[PDB]
DNA sequence: TCTTTCTATTATGGTCATGCTATGGTACATACATTCACAAATGTATGTAAACGTAACCTCTGTAAAGTCATTAACCTATGGCACGAAAAACCAA
């Protein structure tokens, strides 16, 4: 119930980072992986909203995915 | 029970070959260990001497086979002597 009501705010987030990296749908597959991930460590005592937690967690998966290969080679994401 | 008016892939050649190469960005803070790069020591390594033996190797005397030259006598041009066969003189028959 918590996906199926949270892919949106994964696509709304998720088509302003498509700066030709690589194709999108990649992008939105680890949009909804980080949006698991930020399910799964929720918290219900701070008393904040859901978006501002998973925010930082779904722009982690969308940068160690853009980071992940990026090219032909591989290049590590310090680099 | 049956033929037209629409919704989508194939198709047509290459030989003679051309120049100058990238195009916009979008976070950091602990973390623990794999890997590159030098100290220092081992170990087998290479290159310098020294001893024995025969690869031998020329030197010299003795045994052996091959060109030649002492004999001695076999044949062979000579000499003397005696048959021999031709050539001319003689005499007889018709």
């Amino acid at each position: 119930e918590m996906v199926e009501a949270n892919l949106r705010l994964v696509i709304s987030i998720a088509k302003k980072y498509t700066n030709r990296g690589l194709q999108f749908l990649d992008l939105i597959q680890e949009g909804n992986i980080g949006l698991m991930k930020a399910v799964d460590k929720f918290e219900y005592r701070r008393g904040y909203k859901f978006s501002t937690y998973a925010t930082w967690w779904i722009r982690q998966a969308i940068t160690r995915s853009i980071a992940d290969q990026a090219r032909t080679i591989r290049i590590p994401v310090h680099m």
